[PDB]
């Protein structure tokens, strides 16, 4: 499914993301939007390495979740890159959560480098209530 901004802006924050390692929620709801658009179904294949990103936040198969057809890949979630296709996002989150937890943290992802570091990101909780 496609999230509408506001829509997902409260169920991350029911799934306590908001401050999650310090992490305001306007900053994953930046990381979604530019990482899938607020897209569950969203995958890319990374031709180079032979990995593939899942779901709304475009969590890679090499590290995060299992896919089977990604070569010496781990599995740190402990999940199916399935789980990270869901339209409900519990497990997309909960993996999130755990991809923060290392030293890196949000910047983990480097969309977020490049659209949410150092730049005005309250705009994308405005009006939501949260």
């Amino acid at each position: 499914k496609d999230f509408e901004r506001c829509e997902l802006a409260r169920t991350l924050k029911r799934l306590g993301m908001d401050g999650y390692r310090g992490i305001s929620l306007a900053n994953w709801m930046c990381l979604a939007k530019w990482e899938s658009g607020y897209n569950t179904r969203a995958t890319n294949y990374n031709a180079g390495d032979r990995s593939t990103d899942y779901g709304i936040f475009q969590i890679n198969s090499r590290y995060w979740c299992n896919d089977g057809k990604t070569p010496g890949a781990v599995n740190a979630c402990h999940l199916s890159c399935s789980a990270l296709l869901q339209d409900n996002i519990a497990d997309a989150v909960a993996c999130a959560k755990r991809v923060v937890r290392d030293p890196q943290g949000i910047r983990a992802w480097v969309a977020w480098r490049n659209r949410c570091q150092n730049r005005d990101v309250r705009q994308y909780v405005q009006g939501c209530g949260v």
